[PDB]
């Protein structure tokens, strides 16, 4: 494989460490990441090939790397930090995220709809709920501007950091996701993504709930073209609830964009008091 200086990491400069989930991805801790503090450690993620990986695996690993050289740095999405590819196999470098993916995040997050977790975590308030919406939104935004679609956005492909900051996880690469156009006729665009944005709002204000509860798949579609909508989740303002459906809108066109959404986020926010 071709190497890259922009991006290459000695592979001796990366501590492999504890599996994170399934190729695989294992924290780690990379010396002097930052060139100007070389004897500084980072704690980072990594993806490698799995045990068992086919020639498509690989390239596919390859591409989302080379994708995400392309789409640049943002805030609110899993950046890419580095590569190791020339002493052995292939390791993808970005950043870590310590709190888990929204949907586990915010579950284990709920008052002890039940609390699966022999951990349970501190109460979110009212505020922090919509600026977590806020950032996933800001980060749509940022793919958007950068023409990357991403097909499967969802509470489970966001990822909070240590420091509470969403990251939007697999940009680069189930159907009750999906805007109703991507659906039937596999015609995925950002409309498509905002339809997505809904349903994760709706996750975010039912704290990880599941979306059309005891639906069949089957009937899903029929459903959804008879106007079929979910019901607003008990604790949620009629605001965010209309913000729901605006992103499920039949008419793609008439959905509002990522852009309007941030803006619109940003309102509810600033207007949200921490204590109520
Ligand atoms: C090219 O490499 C990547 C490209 C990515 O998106 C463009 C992403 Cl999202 C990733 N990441 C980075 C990543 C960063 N931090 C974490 N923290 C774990 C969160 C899950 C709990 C422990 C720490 N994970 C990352 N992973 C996956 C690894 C497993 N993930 C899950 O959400 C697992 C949920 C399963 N539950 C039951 C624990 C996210 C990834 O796949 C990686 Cl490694």
């Amino acid at each position: 494989l071709p190497e890259d200086p922009r991006w290459e990491l000695p592979r001796d400069r990366l501590v492999l460490g504890k599996p994170l989930g399934e190729g695989q991805v294992v924290l780690a801790e990379a010396i002097g990441l930052d060139k100007d503090k070389p004897n500084r450690v980072t704690k980072v993620a990594v993806k490698m090939l799995k045990s068992d990986a086919t020639e498509k695996d690989l390239s596919d690993l390859i591409s989302e790397m080379e994708m995400m050289k392309m789409i640049g740095k943002h805030k609110n999405i899993i950046n890419l930090l580095g590569a190791c590819t020339q002493d052995g196999p292939l390791y993808v470098i970005v950043e870590y995220a310590s709190k888990g993916n929204l949907r586990e995040y915010l579950q284990a997050r709920r008052p002890p709809s039940y609390n699966p977790s022999h951990n349970p975590e501190e109460q979110l308030s009212s505020k922090d709920l919509v600026s977590c919406a806020y950032q996933v939104a800001r980060g749509m935004e940022y793919l958007a501007s950068k023409k990357c679609i991403h097909r499967d956005l969802a509470a489970r492909n966001v990822l909070v950091t240590e420091d509470n900051v969403m990251k939007i996880a697999d940009f680069g690469l189930p159907v009750k996701w999906m805007a109703p156009e991507a659906l039937f006729d596999r015609i995925y665009t950002h409309q498509s993504d905002v339809w997505s944005f809904g349903v994760l709002l709706w996750e975010i204000f039912t704290l990880g709930g599941s979306p059309y509860p005891g639906v069949p798949v089957e009937e899903l579609f029929k459903l959804l073209k008879e106007g079929h909508r979910m019901d607003k989740p008990s604790n949620c303002t009629n605001e965010l609830y209309m913000m729901m459906r605006d992103c499920w809108h039949a008419v793609p066109s008439q959905r509002p964009t990522f852009k309007q959404l941030v803006e619109d986020l940003d309102r509810i926010v600033a207007l949200t008091s921490n204590q109520e």
